Parts: structure tokens; sequence; C-alpha cells
């Protein structure tokens, strides 16, 4: 036996956006359904930045995601989030593989999105609006569309040029778009908010009936982009209860004491499950808070095991004697 | 910048029991004295096994240890612990390299006892039991010779072609060495206990005055190898509280409320540090509790590491784009 190693640009191209919304889709329902494990995360704290250790075990594979974030990165030449996958056999222990998983982390966030907005959003959903032109709402977008004949694209950035590349990139694939402020951007019936804002950057009347908010943007204490009163007036369901009250769209609101556990609907996991509802009437405004779960993880990177077993792609290394 | 990726049989003549002590020691010493991380062990439980992710932060490296335990593994032809390191640049996240580290993890523990028996038995220490000749044995022999002219071995082990082969291999080293049955090989000025028991191996009243005794082989609740009116009446060291109440030598005096952690002495850490008292006395009996620190592994990782950048040593990896 020895273990593959695998780069970013192999991993690329041994996963596609649709194998992945399945992993994530049985992922989630695995876990609600208890068929799944997905310790807590740990830290490790840096003057400049951190690294976490998410490991998680499901459908016959165990895997750790060792993953950093230090802000200061690109003004140095490298990116500001590395992520090494080291994917196990629950049976032996044997280290599989070794892989990137920066590319996987982006690509199971935006899968997410789209099971989400598959569960949540309203069918007829024709108008999409991004608030926010980084790489996550290419994701988002690019999994949403797996999903809906997306009619329009209404995209906001804070700034000119990120909006515009986005817009260009949807026109470039049939998708008729338009750079907006966020007053319009906001108008739809699914939003996607991906900013890492600290102010809301989206106002409550803005939100029209039947909007589905996929709230991405939030990763930590303090971060938020919605106004309060709509999560107030809204099904909020969430990847996962602690992470989200953590870190996640509603963690604001709670610690100011606004929406409490008793507020959040349900985990997407059970709504997919069927032990809570999904969307009722086509009035009501729904929320998506996007955290990330080891799970999701290790799911995905046993489609990209598989496949590159499959095609037969990677260096082999044998680390042991 | 690229990853440095190393196997066992590179990693192996990378680093000598020499340097692994000083880094062993150091990191010791480092974190009694608050100037290292190590948050607690995480654990994924398998029907056949386990995997567990061990990250620390010391000497300007951070790093994650992720290590199986499979007993059903020989049976399939694999080896029964396999561990993989990746080390980190504090300052990036950057994952300089990741090497094996299932030799280095036995090279760390066996460095600790040498380092333990260094501070806590009589510095006119010359004959040596063992009681138990498996691999740890071997570098606990290997590391306590750093730091003893060896003058007798007294070898027990249940397997007596063990038990040989260990003293063959001492008679090769010119250490005079001979088989014996536990009762004699217990009375000793230092004795290596490595033996996977779940009732004690060794009697009370069969350790001498002025014994040191390096506790190895207990690995989790319930395991033990000494009379428990040995720890009653010893100075107790440990490699980390939580762990050897856990899972050390202590735990089952501690469980069975017959020793509590007011008994305990000191960490080994203090004890270098100079928090804390080593031996007094000729007389007294002491106890080294060894379970292992994360800090241990990436110390030798950092060793390992930066030497393979001298000898220009392993492949590079580049995982990302």
């Amino acid at each position: 036996m020895e273990t593959l190693i695998l780069t970013q640009e192999e991993v690329e191209s041994l996963i596609s956006m649709d194998e992945a919304m399945n992993a994530v889709e049985e992922a989630f329902r695995l876990y609600a359904l208890g068929k799944a494990q997905m310790p807590p995360k740990v830290y490790l704290e840096f003057e400049k930045g951190d690294l976490r250790a998410m490991p998680a075990h499901l459908m016959g594979y165990a895997g750790l995601k060792w993953v950093n974030s230090h802000p200061g990165n690109p003004d140095k030449g490298l990116p500001t989030v590395m992520a090494l996958m080291i994917l196990n056999s629950p049976e032996t222990g044997f280290p599989l593989a070794v892989m990137d998983a920066t590319y996987t982390t982006s690509l199971r966030t935006g899968a997410a999105g789209g099971i989400a907005a598959k569960y949540l959003a309203r069918k007829n959903s024709s108008v999409f609006g991004f608030i926010g032109c980084g790489t996550q709402a290419y994701f988002q977008l690019e999994a949403l569309r797996r999903v809906f004949d997306i009619g329009e694209v209404k995209a906001y950035d804070v700034r000119e040029k990120a909006a515009k590349k986005f817009v260009s990139y949807c026109e470039d694939r049939g998708i008729s778009a338009s750079v907006q402020p966020a007053e319009e951007a906001s108008r739809c019936d699914v939003l996607v908010t991906t900013t890492p804002s600290r102010k809301p950057v989206v106002k409550a009347e803005w939100v029209e009936e039947g909007t589905h908010i996929n709230a991405i943007g939030a990763d930590g204490p303090g971060k938020q982009e919605l106004d309060v009163e709509i999560l107030k007036k809204a099904k909020i369901v969430v990847d996962d209860l602690e992470q989200a009250k953590h870190g996640g769209e509603i963690n604001v609101a709670v610690s100011k004491g606004v929406i409490g556990v008793e507020d959040v609907h349900a985990t997407i996991g059970e709504v997919i499950a069927g032990l809570k509802d999904g969307r009722e009437s086509d009035e009501e405004i729904t929320i998506f808070d996007s955290t990330g779960l080891a799970i999701q993880d290790v799911a995905v990177a046993k489609v990209v095991y598989e496949n590159a077993l499959s095609k037969n792609v990677g260096s082999k290394i044998k680390f042991f004697r």
C-alpha cells in the first residue's frame, strides 16, 4: 500500500459541481440521521493568523482537513487560505491520500448554497442577486445554476471592477446580468451574500416577499450582512447550530439577544432528511446560514479520491516500511 | 514555495537520538514555562480502531500529527500504528512539509524516557531492567544509553523469543545482558516497563530502594503495569497530568481512588525547568508516567525538516496555484 498525493490542479479536474452537490446533500442528510461523525474543530492561534483541524467520518471514509487563514498573505504573495486534507480508511487507519483542499472547500460551500436553495427557495425563482462578487459568489452561482435556469443576475460589490468582472463572466455563459447598487440588487428571488461585512450590507425593507437568502459571507464573531430585522421575520436554517451561533449570520443577533436558538427553524440536514419542513408559503422569506462542516470536506474528498483511482491521477508516495 | 515530502526511510536518516533528546527536553521545558501551544487531542472512533489529531505550536513552528491505531492491522499485513505529520510556518500558515511520523513517534517516546531518567534516576545507575522487549524497549534503551554507561541489562518478556532477540541486540553493542523472569528483572536501578498489560506486571516488594521506573506501557483507560502500592510510596512525575489521569500508569489508581492529583509530584517539564524538585534521597523510588505530547512531535519534526533542508532530501510537491 502507498499514499496518493494530489495537487490543486489535479483535484480541480477530478470533481464536478454536480458530484459535489450530491456528496454535500448526502453528507448533510447522513449527519442529520446520526450516521456521520464530526467532532468539534480544533484551533491553533497565531499573532498573524490561525490553523484549524476539522476531522470527520462518514460514507466509509475518515479524514482531517488542516486549513489556515492568514489575512496578511496576499501582501506576501501567498493565498489567504491554504488547506490540505488527509483521507483515511476507517478499517486500517491507512492514509489513503493527501490532497489539496483549498479548491474543494470553495467548491463545497457553493455546492451547499445550491442544495439549500434547492430546498428553500421558491421553485419559480428567476432573478438572482449577488451581494459581493468575490471567489465564493462564483461558486455559489455555478452551483445555483445546476438547479435553476437563472433568468437575470444582479451584481453588487464595493469594488466597481469586481462587479463588472462577475457580470462579464455571466454574460459569457448566456446569463443576462447587470451591475446594480445594493438597494436594487437585494430585490430578487434568491439573494447571495458573500461579503465579509461587519455592519449589515442589506436593509430589511429591500428584501421582498418570497426572497431566499444564502447568507454565506459571515465567518466569525461580529461579522454580519443582514439587517437583524430580516432574521426577525424569516424561516432560518443553519449549516450547524453551534457554528452559526458563533460565527455565522445569526451570531450577532444571537449575541445581542434579538433572536435565540428558539428562532432557528431547522438544520439544512434536517430539511433534506424530512425531519423538519422546507419552504411553506410563497410569501415567506428564508435564510440559509452557511458555516462549513468537515463532513462536507471528507464527502467531497472521497469523490475526488475515487475518481483519481479511476483516471490514474496523482503521485504515489510510500510513507512507511 | 513548495512542500517537502519525506518518507519513513528518509526521516530515519535525518535525526539522531541525541537531537531528539534535546528537542524533547527543550519542548518539555518550553511547555512548562508557557512558551508552547498544545490544545487537547481530537479523536475519531471506529469499530475496528481510531484516528487522533494532535496539533502543537512551539519553537517557531506549528504542526499536526494524525495518527491511527488499528490492532487488527498486523493480521491484514499493515502496521498497527501509522502517523503522518504536517509541519507549518506560523507566519504564513504554509505547509512546509508532510512527513512520516511513525518512526519519529517511537523515537521521541524513547528520548523522553532518557530525559526523565536523566532527571529522576540515581546518577550512579548501572543495572537496567526491561519489563517488555517490544520495539519501544529498544528506543528506551537506545536513549537511556546516551545518558549512562549501562552496566548490566535484565530483560523479561512474555514471549521467550523477543526477550532473547533483545538480549542479542544488547550483546551486539557490548552491553552485558541476560534473559530473566520478571521477579528478578524488576530488581534494578532503572526499570523500563513497555508492556500493554491490564493487570499489574510488577509487584511492590520486587522494587528496591532507589529504583527509578519509566512506566511507558499504559496507553489507555484500564491499562496498568505497576502494583498500585508502588505508586502509593513513590515520587510520581508525569508527561502531562490530564493524559496520565486518563490513559497513563496512574489512570487505574486514580479511578479506584487510591492516589489522586495531589499525589502527583510534578510534570517532567516542571522538573526540567526547576519549578519543582527532581530526585531527593537515594532511597526514594521514582516513576515517570509517559503518555506522549504533540509538542514532542512538532519539536522533533523541526529537527528532521531543517536537516532535510541541509542535506537536500525528499520529494518537492507544489500543492497550490
